[PDB]
């Protein structure tokens, strides 16, 4: 189903496959195995891996 999170801190992309996001952005999982999750930003529409320790669950 839908699994959503909100960013606690800004994160700037630094790899070919990660996703930049700002604090307060809503991000959804495209599963949650490991510590890097393939996500989609509901703000920007962009996608990529995000660090799970920058986000918190958001219904």
């Amino acid at each position: 189903g839908v699994t959503t999170f909100v960013a606690l801190y800004d994160y700037e992309s630094r790899t070919e496959t990660d996703l930049s996001f700002k604090k307060g952005e809503r991000l959804q999982i495209v599963n949650t195995e490991g510590d890097w999750w393939l996500a989609h930003s509901l703000t920007t529409g962009q996608t990529g891996y995000i660090p799970s320790n920058y986000v918190a669950p958001s219904d």
